[PDB]
């Protein structure tokens, strides 16, 4: 259960300085969303914002020093205005979340089952720990209610990073220093994801 129902509450509740939203809209047909991001699923800002070199992106990060986690709101109610006009405006949306657990692993959903198989396949050929997550798996982000899928397609891929891929990936896992601190495997895996979004959406 999340401590805010809705993007209107979070903003009531909360002080503007704890929190950012952050757009890039470039017109590409892919959007990167990361609903998450800032300390809330830490390390999604960054690879959203590397993506973004590319691809058009969504950002709402959590910047408190600690108590992110009150700033969590789940996918099926964000609903942040900026959100809401981003995904509308895309074909289709790639949204990056963050999971607890020690072990790497990537889970792979969303509605688009081709291109989220075709990502699972690119992953594992590449050497990353990526699993395809089934229409009734719990992750699978397949809701009309979910952020992500409220694009002119309806089709998203939804990749869930452990803990541990996502400390992987950084120098210093901090709000302050993952952004300068971003390791050879962090562009190894950026890499596999401009490859693949080149090739998959054309
Ligand atoms: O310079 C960032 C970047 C890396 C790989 C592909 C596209 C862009």
């Amino acid at each position: 259960e999340d401590v805010y129902q809705n993007f209107e509450e979070l903003k009531n509740n909360e002080d503007p300085s704890d929190y950012g939203v952050v757009t890039k809209e470039t017109g590409s047909p892919v959007l990167v969303l990361a609903i998450h991001g800032g300390g809330i699923e830490g390390g999604t800002s960054e690879v959203a914002r590397e993506l973004s070199k590319e691809y058009s992106m969504y950002l709402f990060e959590g910047l408190k020093s600690a108590g992110n986690s009150v700033l969590h709101i789940t996918s099926t109610h964000f609903d942040e205005p900026r959100a809401l006009k981003m995904t509308g405006n895309h074909e289709y949306v790639i949204s990056l979340h963050g999971y607890a657990e020690e072990d790497q692993q990537i889970e792979v959903g969303g509605t688009d089952r081709v291109r989220a198989a075709d990502l699972v396949e690119k992953l594992q050929h590449a050497g990353f720990p990526a699993v395809l997550l089934n229409m009734d798996h719990p992750h699978a982000g397949v809701s009309p209610n979910n952020i992500a899928n409220k694009s002119k397609t309806g089709l998203s891929i939804q990749i869930e990073m452990s803990t541990g891929f996502r400390k992987s990936l950084f120098g210093i896992f901090s709000l302050k220093s993952r952004a300068v601190t971003q390791n050879e495997r962090f562009y190894e895996f950026t890499e596999v994801m401009f490859r693949f979004l080149k090739n998959s959406y054309l």
